[PDB]
């Protein structure tokens, strides 16, 4: 449940943390033990690249910046993508954190 980023996302680390916005969100349904239960899906990136996600009962908002930990990874139609479940965590970033300077990539 260590911090690594969106490209460094395999089997290999069941679970994982990461960080990033959140953008286009769907909304889906599918039968859980014979009972319907809503799921979010979309598209979340950071300064690596991008990849989706599929959240499990809770919300998510458009270009939000939030920080999931413990997200489970899956493959779905032969895609990766990270699955938030009741047990994973989920925490807004309202708190600016810049420092260095972002100007050159140096």
């Amino acid at each position: 449940s260590d911090l690594v980023k969106i490209r460094d996302v395999s089997l290999s680390t069941p679970y994982v943390s990461v960080i990033g916005k959140i953008t286009g969100i769907h909304k889906k349904e599918y039968e859980s033990d014979g009972t319907t239960k809503s799921v979010y899906q979309g598209y979340i990136e950071d300064d690596t690249a991008r990849i989706r996600i599929s959240s499990f009962g809770k919300q998510l908002q458009d270009s939000d910046v939030v920080r999931i930990d413990n997200a489970r990874v899956a493959q779905f139609n032969g895609y990766l993508s990270l699955s938030v479940g009741d047990s994973s965590r989920i925490e807004s970033v309202n708190v600016n954190i810049p420092l260095e300077h972002h100007h050159h990539h140096h």
